[PDB]
């Protein structure tokens, strides 16, 4: 497990350990079993500033928000288990490095009003709606099992709630995290390379991105 490549800061500043590491958990992707969450665990430990911050990233009625749903159908029983997994892997002094942020943690009052920022251009600006929707059109294309547009157009305003997070430096539980790690580059991370930089959509970056954007860090084995 070590790092491949990185945007948004040179390779010292990560060996300098300037930054708080979040852990980026696609729920259900196969890459990210048990295993390789400690793996990278540990990598972040070992490289942080100070705190390692566990959350869950992605997801691909008993809430109104989608990564709500996820967080307490699913979120919570994987936090557990992760949790179980680091008690027994890591000391108690390396544990307590480590916080454990829901959906509820991460979005708070500033964090919803971006959200909402990009709900009403999803809504209003029929070439942003038909960008999220003809991405979501790709990955389903990789799978086996198909959907219906208005399925499409849903998970589409599913992304855009975590888009912020991608994007934007945010606090677990009043603790600032400037960096992630994540196993691969994919579509989503080029997408926010290019909002950052204000070279796509960049009404984007005027209404919700701060001039402190978030580095992301490839890590894998």
């Amino acid at each position: 497990m070590e790092l491949h490549q990185i945007r948004g800061c040179h390779k010292n500043d990560i060996e300098l350990k300037k930054y708080n590491i979040g852990v980026a958990i696609s729920l259900g992707n196969k890459w990210f079993s048990i295993d390789n969450i400690e793996k990278l665990v540990k990598w972040s430990l070992l490289h942080t500033k100070e705190y390692v911050i566990i959350y869950i990233a992605d997801s691909i009625k008993l809430s109104d928000s989608h990564a709500e749903e996820v967080a307490i159908r699913y979120g919570r029983n994987l936090f557990i288990k992760i949790k179980e997994r680091v008690s027994l892997s890591f000391s108690q002094d390396e544990q307590a490095k480590i916080i454990y942020a829901t959906w509820s943690d991460i979005a708070d009052s500033k964090y919803k009003e971006k959200v909402k920022y990009l709900y009403n251009l999803y809504d209003k600006n029929i070439n942003f709606k038909n960008y999220i929707e003809n991405f979501v059109k790709e990955w389903v294309s990789k799978e086996k099992r198909t959907f219906n547009n208005n399925e499409i157009n849903k998970f589409g305003r599913y992304i855009l709630e975590e888009l912020p997070e991608l994007m934007v430096q945010v606090k677990a539980r009043g603790v600032l995290f400037e960096a992630y790690v994540y196993p691969y580059k994919t579509r989503i991370t080029e997408f926010v390379g290019l909002l950052q930089k204000g070279e796509i959509f960049p009404e984007i970056k005027t209404n919700i991105l701060d001039n402190h954007p978030k580095i992301f860090l490839e890590v894998r084995e």
